[PDB]
């Protein structure tokens, strides 16, 4: 339950909240799926990461890392100035990057050249608070701002946790919103033409004129991921969803 102050977040919460926060540009890499405990999936992953900062294609990389316990750590990677590869890090129960060795062990493999740059700040006063800590340090690592310090984090734990959590309710909300849209307008179909979405609208028994014609508007192929996420975009969806309270 989000509305928990005590509420675990999930690796999607942590993906939903990156993409929302650096989304717009493309050049960053949001890393979803990747666990210390896993070594061969996270070699992989690094060397992903650093091929597509060496092409160009990509110019940094926020990575949730995946510790024991369920402990989530922040790692961002960059090209930095001149040739460099930095590697910014922080555990925000304060534990050093040296400890996890499987990680410098990977890091020393593939990029034994890079900086590390371990900020080692005890953040998170619970058992409960990585997750915003992770995505605050994530959003901040990424862009070389400095990231809260134990005073600073003590004093902005539940602020920085209630406006992601209030994404994270608004996303949910209005997702499910549109997703039922979706189905409505779908149908016996995976699949619709832009011609048969707008039969289906026109036709539709419930919705009102203006409703109608705000979402043809607000529209200005399709699938029940990609008619979901039109859905999410228009303005009498994030209505229905924000009664929804």
């Amino acid at each position: 339950d989000l509305s928990n102050p005590e509420y675990l977040y999930t690796e999607d919460d942590i993906n939903q909240l990156l993409k929302h926060y650096l989304g717009l540009d493309d050049r960053i890499s949001i890393i979803q799926h990747v666990a210390l405990n896993e070594s061969l999936l996270l070699k992989q992953t690094l060397h992903q990461v650093l091929s597509d900062i060496f092409s160009g294609m990509q110019e940094k990389a926020v990575i949730p890392l995946h510790t024991g316990n369920n402990h989530w750590v922040a790692m961002a990677i960059k090209k930095g100035m001149n040739d460099d590869i930095v590697i910014s890090y922080n555990d925000p129960m304060g534990v050093s990057i040296d400890d996890k060795v499987t990680l410098i062990n990977c890091i020393k493999e593939l990029c034994p050249g890079a900086k590390i740059n371990d900020l080692q700040t005890v953040q998170q006063t619970n058992v409960y608070d990585c997750g915003p800590f992770v995505v605050d340090n994530l959003i901040k690592m990424s862009q070389g701002q400095p990231i809260l310090s134990t005073e600073e984090a003590k004093q902005q734990a539940q602020n920085i946790r209630q406006s992601q959590v209030n994404f994270l309710s608004e996303n949910r909300m209005i997702t499910s919103a549109a997703a039922a849209l979706a189905d409505t307008l779908l149908k016996n179909n995976n699949r619709i033409t832009e011609g048969v979405l707008v039969d289906r609208i026109f036709d539709n028994k419930i919705l009102s004129v203006q409703e109608k014609q705000q979402l043809l508007n607000n529209l200005l192929s399709l699938t029940k991921e990609s008619l979901t996420r039109m859905l999410a975009s228009t303005h009498f969806v994030q209505q229905q969803a924000n009664v929804l309270l």
